[PDB]
């Protein structure tokens, strides 16, 4: 159960994902010059690229063949099977199957490179338009597109920068991660959102979790029945110590690669 | 898809004719011979691949297409087996029927790297290939076969490699008149709506490669399909001129102003022609 | 045999260990955003990161599956994978219906990132198999319960993927004055000490020494006295004096170099995570 | 080659080749401290080092065992040793009782120092086997006679052991004005030239071009004229004019970059 | 070749006794135990190898000698065996065995397969020393490591050698008994007065004393055969004088400051 | 014999010291004597000819091997080279001398260690008696601190002094008709800094000067050689040993005597 509720906002990113995949599914005839089956989600880590890609499969009541490139690194037997089954699972029932690759970086001594990598690279040239069949997509996810190699890179024509979340994005996160921790007024999430400039969505969950943990520590070593109501100065003290997980230089390194490989 | 000019780039075109179509039609006229190695270098997207296809079809000729990426990664140590075969078959397919065959190499840059592990990836496969071109010259006549190499990164290209391509044609970023016929060809079948006047777009798109024209129209048409969805409807909206306007604020030329100066440098200093 | 009543490290280290592991054990419902199963003990060596982790198992009447990363790399063969899956296997299994949480302890966590032969079975094969196991602890059809305490003196070695399957990281700091005292007591244990010694003023003289090189300082002070009995030719050893500690404390310095102290302190601030 | 052709390269190149090889052939007794059998032709590319070395064999009615170092590395995976010994084998053999000295010529000498697969067999195995062969040419009073002319555009690659089995090193320099003239003649050969062309002032206009990119300049000037006939639709080509050379000489520059020129010049002075 | 002060250097010696001869003679007296790893570090030539032999023979003990060079190039199989046999050779007969490692530095480099070089063989060995501690008693076996380059020595390696003895460049009184021991059998001639040599040889290692006398004696044999006698002449003061102009100390003044630094920051005890 | 190289005494007496004495009179060396001997210096000084001189001083066998050549096994040969040298040192106590040209060249699993430690071991073995190993190198940088300690005797074959050069200039004048006015002495001192190798070159190239003449002049006989021949050939030809290699040797020399 994870439709387009969904991630919290992010529209820009989202409509560009629709554009790539939801439309040619709904109406292929409208794309005479075709449309690319390879799609790349690149950005700082924690922004939960894995959850976004799940959202599009469920938008299309579609199968979501998830694989972590770590594990899959023969091993040729598996890489052909992952496509195999996705095409197969795209039955006469034109339900498009979505293959999702976590840590795409990790696909990059004779058998390590090439053997398993070109076998996979080839598979994507195949998705194009061999006697129609059609349907199957590949969403690759990476926090390190530096690793990504100029051949690899051209079997992913659609590349969407999952950006670090803006102030308005954070707010609805801070809401969604407040969800069920009894919050106490005086907290005013809005001023947090803006205090949390530069944090990924991952290390927001952390912030709240560690703030709420603050309160549970009290109940135990105070010996209260119930936790304390979670205060604003909880966030303040936890926000001194916890910093953004994405370093200012990684931020300039992404920004560079982004403009040179749109 | 013959040499009607894929699109009115004349300058480029006549220099390609010069290199290949003439010696085919009339070799006796070239007593000092003529070079079989020919290099298409410039910013990417200008579709060097389509141009080279045009010359084969100008000569009712075979077009042996190969991406240098694959020939490096995709085999093993003995990716030598394939590089000799590519020439093999092109000569063979240049039968008694003096139909000249054209080998086209996408990403020529890629023969100079991509070895990963086992030893060099250099020399073994590269000199085998470099040798093959010395062979095209004039070994017991036979003749006929050409090599069109394509690259967006002639920096990579190495001063030995370079000299088995004596004919070098800068495929330049397309001029206003070129663009127009592209904008036409990529409008082809997207219901366009009057008020659009392609001419003033062609001139608005100064500095874009031919690749990121297809993008601009595709993304403008995508604008109209986005509307149809959740409003519903089976035809989309009629594609407007302010579509192009808003899409043209966000989408910029894919070829960076510094790459433009880097090509221009290498063009003047390495490339006589 | 050694529960987490514990002697001193409250302020920081111990309560931060409780926080991580003892609470979610006693009361999981109180953590709706869950809680991390991977927990990292990083600091200068000698502070006995191994004895601390034992303390939390015995706090939870819990099993303590101890493994040295050295052995799991060198020992076995190519299929040292067989062992790494078994270590988790048995810990889950031994976390029976009896919701007693099992605690895997990894000495020298650094050592999973090198020490092989067939370049390619060395890395990845065994390392990702292990890295994967920890993603598994999270929340696969509940089961729950099992933890991983990794210990290291060299978190520089530690690698940014590895690092993120240990979300709880506790700097086991060089021991404070109050800590030392109860060590100096525990290592005096049975060496006839002689009054005039007053351990308190030692504890404060031994600012900057690890717990390891306290045992050394007393052992070498007591050795001072045995040297006497022999080359003096006395029948008992001498009673161990205070000026023993003084002259042994000139020569023996802290084992943790002032630069390794700045190197920890750096890594600490750039990879904090409570 | 028939007096060893007076192509022009007198002071410097040719006499220095004669010096090395033609004299000890004609009159060994005159060299009591012996004379080196390894001889290196190093310079910018295109100057046709391969044609020069042919000239010396034909000066001595001598055999010219030509081998490209590329091929000898590539073929016969590991046992490309079999060929390298055979090349010398045959050259000594072909230097029969008939004291005709044989000349081995090695194109791209640089290429013996790379281009392999198995770490251990690439270097050493084939390279020392070859290096050893040259120590053999010295004397062991078995045969004498055989020489090795190595050719390279990249003597940087050349390695300080390799280097010392070539004691005679001749910089084949970019061709002088007088040299060019007889090239411009030889490459005019059969392209109907038209008076008004006066090759002499071209030779001096083409200062800094290698011999290779002179063939290019004329070929591309003649191509100028054929382009006319076609798009003009004339029945013959046009007669090749002087302003052809002029407009082709704006665009075509020397193929040897001014920095390569300083890099050779450096290596030249540090390894005479 | 026991000790007793067979070489005449005490400070070093009593600190070696302290470490090893006492716990052998009377373990009960050490309740906090005693370290089995012991490190001999200093300038080269001072013959660390002969010193360590002396303690084995002090204890009628076995002396398992191994050069770390060989164990690297010429390997896990052997490193376990070296300990294996030393424990085994420490039979019910509580005769403590002593493993001696020449060039301890050499366990930290070598190799061929980067990764079997480090760790594989090094940690196997490092583990072995944690084992000597007190696994179900057994006890007895020691490890004397020798090095001229403790810079190489690595802060983990270092801490399985808790006893570290700086074998210092030999003092004037030490040298004398060397000059005696290396005159041993070269017919010396009066006029020579070894005492004033000992003090002339300030700053030389014990190694380059053997050299100085050998090369002085060589002076006299060269005469024989440049002059043509059947035995040597010969042997005299002024030989030493001329040979002492040319031959200098083998231990450079900067190595001297580098040891001295590493010694202070930080030697144990 | 010891004619021999021409006259380098210093070097020579230090070679005698190492090898000729313990051969004639071992009893005089109670602390033994080293069997491994290293000849290190700039190239061309003909280390190979010097080592031949000591074998012939001892009417001794001279097992010559280039480390280039001896580099899948190759272990078979390295054991055989010692084998035969010990064997050839028969009951007849004639000491055999193994000479290794380019010792540097002994330094993927089989390349290092396999053949190298097999060889390193052989020298620990020499410690029967009789057999020696003279290793030669122009690049003792390559030489490795284990290798290096199985060669306890190390003699810097220095760039040849003025008196040395003279008898070379004589020996390489040997048979080229020289012409008075030449006065070799002032050449020897003009040739400060040249190796013995690039003396042979100097004369050979000076004599070649004269043969040039005969040919392009068309004389019957060469011209007589000269003095200003040497002068012009000495402008162009410089020492083959670079001033930096000179400082690099000098460094290694003092740090590894």
């Amino acid at each position: 159960k994870v439709t387009l509720n969904e991630i919290v906002g992010l529209e820009d990113v989202k409509e560009a994902l629709k554009e790539a995949v939801v439309y040619p599914s709904k109406r292929p005839d409208l794309f005479p010059l075709g449309w690319p089956r390879g799609i790349l989600l690149y950005g700082p880590p924690g922004c939960g690229k894995t959850m976004i890609a799940a959202a599009v499969a469920n938008e299309l009541d579609s199968e979501f063949i998830h694989v972590d490139a770590a594990s899959i690194m023969e091993a040729e037997k598996n890489v052909a099977k992952i496509f195999k089954t996705a095409r197969e699972l795209s039955k006469k029932e034109n339900k498009p199957a979505i293959i999702f690759i976590d840590e795409l970086d990790a696909l990059l001594e004779v058998g390590g490179e090439a053997r398993v990598r070109n076998q996979f690279l080839k598979e994507m040239d195949g998705l194009a338009d061999k006697n129609e069949i059609s349907k199957v997509y590949v969403i690759g996810a990476t926090n390190k597109p530096w690793r990504l190699d100029e051949p690899f890179l051209r079997r992913f024509q659609k590349r969407i920068y999952i950006t670090l979340p803006d102030k308005a994005h954070r707010l609805e996160l801070l809401k969604h991660y407040s969800s069920k921790v009894k919050l106490d007024p005086n907290v005013n999430l809005e001023e947090l959102a803006e205090l949390t400039d530069g944090y990924t969505a991952s290390d927001i969950r952390d912030i709240v979790q560690s703030a709420h943990m603050r309160v549970v520590k009290e109940m135990f070593e105070k010996n209260l029945q119930e936790p304390r109501a979670i205060n604003m100065d909880d966030f303040r003290e936890v926000l001194k110590v916890r910093k953004p997980s994405v370093n200012q230089d990684m931020l300039k390194a992404y920004a560079a690669w982004h403009e040179k490989f749109k």
